[PDB]
């Protein structure tokens, strides 16, 4: 059952209409002629400035390249995490180079174009829903508060896999569900590639099967020159998605509403400011104080130093976006800042799980309360200096991934070292003690 249709199949309009009937397909006349030649050079002007990166992803085990380029450009402080990397936004101008900003400001403008043309469709896509058997839900699942966009040039890249269920030709990107998006929010995407059986393996498509199916034949959309679809409701959910690689370069800019309650920098500022709640605050130096040992307020304390680390600084410092924009210069440095700290809270507690005075009952407290997230915290440390120090990660430019923050030992300036695992081999020690 190796089989798909495309426009060129009659079968195919019916198979659209009653297995994906939550696939939308504009054509590009659903765009102003000035609205594609706006975002057609906002593409080039972040193209020439070399703005897109192939991402360092993890999938399971294993460290890929992404074939496509890719940026995102978004409300500032906002973040998308996918493949276990967290990109952060290039910030739009929205509420609050010369190139640049203008590039960002263009896709705001297509950003709020396809608002409107999401809200129809799922205005249009419930009253299909009620000749036969909320609006805020509605206009909250096209909020979309961030766009990657995506480039890729066939020729410059003949590293390609085949598709392998249905032979749709190669892929630019393999089958995936999306990652990170507001449940039943909408997709929305606008696809700019330059100029007999099967499929044309000189066009670009979007390809489309079933989940945990290869027998219902897939879908093959053909995308010219500014066409448009959207993935509405639980489509992304209930499907696997691909792309299918043309002759020519190809843009695309893919719209989302990221599900970044926990992927701000407002809430990740707000977590560390909760964190050193417990630290007496009184001034900014090394004498690291608490006001309390309550174990619960420890657990919660080494828990938001664990996630600004490897959530927020080690994820950073795995790329660089510092060429088109540094909005996040600032606000990474004062995250590292507030981390450094914690490392003293840190730092305060294995002092106090060591003080004379205090019964083992309630050393026994404290430990059992911070081990888990102090053994998290080393485990992790390996996974990041491994991923990051994988040989195919010097092959990189100067322009490769840090593995930071790290500091040495014999470095007087970090209270407790980088590998922890005396120190935690140490504490288990404690607690197994009669
Ligand atoms: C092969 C490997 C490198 C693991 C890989 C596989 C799939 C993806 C795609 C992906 C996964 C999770 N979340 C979001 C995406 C993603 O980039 N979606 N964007 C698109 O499918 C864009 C389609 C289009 O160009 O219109 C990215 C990378
Ligand atoms: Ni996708």
């Amino acid at each position: 059952r190796g089989s798909h249709m495309t426009p060129k199949d009659d079968e195919f309009y019916q198979q659209w209409q009653l297995k994906y009937p939550k696939l939308i397909l504009r054509e590009a006349s659903s765009v102003s002629e000035e609205l594609h030649k706006e975002v057609q050079e906002a593409f080039l002007t972040l193209h020439k400035h070399g703005c897109l990166f192939r991402d360092l992803v993890r999938i399971q085990g294993k460290d890929l390249l992404t074939p496509v380029s890719r940026i995102l450009i978004g409300n500032p402080g906002c973040t998308y995490k996918y493949l276990n990397t967290r990109l952060f936004t290039v910030p739009w101008p929205v509420k609050g180079e010369a190139e640049i900003a203008a590039a960002c400001e263009t896709f705001l403008k297509l950003n709020d174009y396809l608002q409107i043309e999401t809200i129809q469709a799922l205005e249009e896509l419930a009253a299909k829903e009620k000749a036969n058997e909320d609006e805020v839900d509605i206009k909250s699942r096209a909020a979309y508060n961030v766009t990657l966009l995506n480039f890729m040039d066939p020729q410059k890249m003949p590293y390609l896999k085949e598709e392998p269920y249905f032979g749709m030709g190669k892929m630019a990107v393999s089958w995936h569900h999306d990652e990170n998006l507001v449940d039943r929010s909408a997709v929305a995407v606008y696809s700019y590639s330059c100029e007999l059986e099967g499929r044309d393996p000189d066009i670009w498509h979007v390809g489309f099967k079933i989940s945990w199916d290869i027998e219902t034949p897939g879908l093959a959309i053909p995308l010219h020159q500014g066409d448009c679809y959207f993935m509405l409701d639980d489509l992304n959910a209930t499907h696997q998605h691909c792309v299918l690689a043309g002759s020519q370069p190809r843009f695309s800019s893919t719209h989302r509403v990221a599900e970044c309650s926990t992927g701000t920098l407002d809430y990740i500022l707000q977590r560390c400011q909760l964190a050193l709640q417990n630290v007496c605050d009184d001034v900014d130096n090394d004498d690291v104080s608490l006001k309390s040992f309550e174990p619960a307020v420890l657990k919660q304390g080494e828990e938001i130093h664990n996630e600004v680390e490897f959530e927020w600084l080690r994820q950073f410092w795995f790329q660089r976006y510092r060429k088109c924009t540094d909005w996040w210069c600032q606000p990474m440095a004062q995250l590292e800042a507030l981390w450094k700290k914690m490392e003293g809270v840190t730092n305060a507690v294995l002092h106090e799980v060591k003080r004379e005075g205090l019964p083992v009952e309630q050393r026994n407290e404290i430990l059992t309360a911070i081990l888990a997230s102090l053994t998290a915290r080393q485990n992790l440390r390996r996974e990041w200096h491994a991923r990051c120090q994988s040989r195919i990660a010097r092959t990189l430019p100067a322009d490769k991934p840090e593995c930071r923050p790290y500091w040495e030992k014999d470095d007087a300036s970090m209270p407790l070292p980088f590998d922890l695992t005396d120190i935690v081999s140490e504490l288990r020690g404690q607690l197994l003690e009669a």
